[PDB]
């Protein structure tokens, strides 16, 4: 009615989406029409596949749940939409998003199907890599958090336990020049206490090294790449926070020597920290910049126009547990600085002229 | 001339496609609708007789601050196809997310530019994906502090004995020295007192770090088991479809409502889900069953069974022990944290090996 069927067929012939019309023959849903987009998407020529069921796109990959879903939809005559792994003529893998509508033709007294196919490989791939990045971020965050927990405990307890040892040493020195009948019992009690204090030391290290066990290696990685991976994790939601992102990367300074999951976590933490300082900020600008630097290093700058620093907050930032947030562990910057310095770099912070914060670090 | 099928048949298929399909026509800066299928009238709530020969942009309502709109405008300015999601609004005002595929097509007879547009309602995917973004952030935060907290509790528990020992050896040494006249004894006693004070200080500063990390604590509310199971699946079980892992959630409608702290039970379930997937990595059978049932003393029992690596004969009684692990990079902390959280809540928790060589974990929660 509304448009002539020739024109409509022309539109179908030239749609960018795969479009096919199938016909049920017993247990087969045989293709009776395909458009060029479908030939492109699959690599098959229409002259070759007509009057067969398209399941050959599955190749040998028949342990997919969508397949059974589709089969039951087709038995019921209900529509259905499913993603499947299909394989082009040349073998190449693509994820095919299938929308099938059973349609009953009264004249033919037959059941046809109209199917729309979109290649969704890029979405599947990016979503899978984002899942792996999310999982590994969780893993490394947990071990590194317990790992800083241990080091702070060791360094804070190091003084009392040594004091105890020294008081044992001095007491034993005083009692040596004594004949009181009870002193051998005193000396043995003091020895047992010494041993217990050593035991406290030895087992603080035991839990530390169990949580800190298992370390990685440093390889050449592109900062553009690790900045994009870190942004994918840390900066989703900037647009909803109306934060303006600017990545100024120097093409001569892009390749660094680093352990990629740890630098990912340094950048993710810096990005999150910057977003938080912009929670209620009138100006929201985030700048990431790479430049050549002095000691054959390369400097990465992350600047925000956020809450910034009070007069004497700035010199505490990288100290373990120093925090201004109600639920902050104050550990992000401490872990980041220890990681960067172990990688051969330097890290420091300063307030920006816009009232925000600028963090810089260097890597080779 | 090549006609694989009569155009009437093709028109019918389009008429009954479950997908919105429209044909628009270029008139200057308008792409006016000249055909819509019933699917589009349903999806949008508008009647063809009313929207024909207008541009579809009225679906944006007042919500024109979307990037996809400018993307589409440029694609249509060039001759290129494009695909974008928009916030559109039905006739009744209701919001829906519309997945648009537009293909400009040039008609030689008309010497005109038409467009074929395919529209999918994808509200559920956009919303679900945004809720997974929210869950990912909270899982990171809660895992970090929760691990720091089990770290803290473990260090305090192991140190409790030596520090008490030191305090007691001081108390006993002072008792022995009380009856003494050696000239040096007041100096000894003062040294022992200072050592006592240092050991107390070690204790108090361990409690200091423990309380600092556990300072973020919450309250427990009535929560739907379907929902918290789905959030945990969304985080932990996202890869099962590609791992060819068979998932089955059998939830009993008579056993559904619990009292819990939702983020902590989420982290318990996420750990169970990942752990089961890890066991079912290289197993010919990989089937995971989650089941809800009523359980004794006004409780509800949840079962998670896997056909995975399972448990050795005497590993089972170690599972809930802090730091007990079999994985090279594992912390052995997941189950210890999980059991302490559930028991700190109103339930209990235990484990057993599965008959398929896998593992089955069960827990109970209240509904009071
Ligand atoms: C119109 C239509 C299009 C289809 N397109 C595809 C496709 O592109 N790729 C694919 O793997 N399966 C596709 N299928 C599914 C198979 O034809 C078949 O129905 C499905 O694999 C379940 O049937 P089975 O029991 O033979 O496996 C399509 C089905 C229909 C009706
Ligand atoms: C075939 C076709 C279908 C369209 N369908 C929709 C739609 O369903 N919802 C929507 O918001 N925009 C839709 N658009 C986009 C608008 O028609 C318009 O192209 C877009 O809003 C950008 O143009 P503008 O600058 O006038 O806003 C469609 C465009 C075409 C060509
Ligand atoms: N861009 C910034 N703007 C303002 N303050 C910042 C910025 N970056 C860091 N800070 C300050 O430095 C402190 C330390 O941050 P750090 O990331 O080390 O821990 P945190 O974010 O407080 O805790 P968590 O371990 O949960 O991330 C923060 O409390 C914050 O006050
Ligand atoms: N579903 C499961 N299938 C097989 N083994 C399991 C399962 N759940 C737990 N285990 C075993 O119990 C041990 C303790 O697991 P838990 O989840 O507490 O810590 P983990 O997985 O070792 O460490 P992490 O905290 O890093 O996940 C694990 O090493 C694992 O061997």
């Amino acid at each position: 009615h509304m448009i002539n069927a020739k024109l409509l067929q022309l539109m179908v012939e030239h749609s960018n989406d795969g479009i096919v019309v199938a016909e049920q023959e017993g247990n087969e849903s045989i293709l009776i029409y395909v458009n060029p987009a479908f030939e492109r998407l699959t690599g098959y020529c229409a002259d070759d596949i007509l009057y067969q069921d398209c399941r050959f796109l599955q190749g040998e990959d028949h342990d997919q749940p969508g397949i059974a879903i589709i089969r039951e939809a087709i038995r019921e005559g209900r529509p259905c939409c499913q993603v499947l792994r299909n394989y082009r003529k040349d073998g190449s893998l693509f994820w095919n998003e299938l929308s099938i509508t059973p349609v009953h033709n009264e004249a033919d007294q037959l059941t046809y199907y109209i199917g729309i196919q979109r290649d969704v490989t890029e979405h599947q791939q990016t979503q899978a890599r984002l899942q792996e990045l999310q999982s590994e971020l969780v893993h490394v965050s947990r071990l590194s958090a317990m790992g800083e927990m241990a080091s702070a405990l060791a360094h804070e307890l190091n003084q009392p336990l040594a004091a105890i040892s020294n008081y044992m040493k001095g007491s034993r020195r005083l009692l040596a020049g004594s004949s009181d009948p009870n002193t051998p019992k005193v000396e043995s009690a003091l020895d047992r206490a010494a041993e217990q204090a050593l035991r406290a030391g030895q087992i603080i290290r035991r839990l530390r090294d169990f949580v800190a066990r298992g370390e990685s290696e440093k390889r050449v990685e592109s900062l553009s790449k690790l900045i994009e991976e870190a942004g994918a994790l840390g900066l989703a939601g900037a647009r909803e926070q109306n934060v303006q992102l600017r990545f100024s990367l120097d093409p001569g300074a892009d390749l660094v020597l680093a352990d990629r999951v740890q630098i990912q976590q340094v950048l993710v933490n810096l990005f999150r920290n910057a977003l938080e300082a912009m929670a209620q900020s009138q100006r929201r600008e985030l700048v990431v910049t790479n430049t050549p630097a002095a000691d054959d290093m390369i400097e990465v700058e992350v600047s925000d126009t956020g809450s910034g620093f009070q007069d004497d907050v700035i010199p505490n930032l990288f100290q373990t547990f120093f925090t201004t947030k109600d639920t902050g562990m104050g550990v992000g910057l401490s872990i980041s600085r220890s990681i960067i310095e172990a990688h051969g770099g330097r890290m420091w912070a300063e307030s920006n002229a816009s009232g925000g914060a600028t963090f810089r670090f260097t890597l080779p």
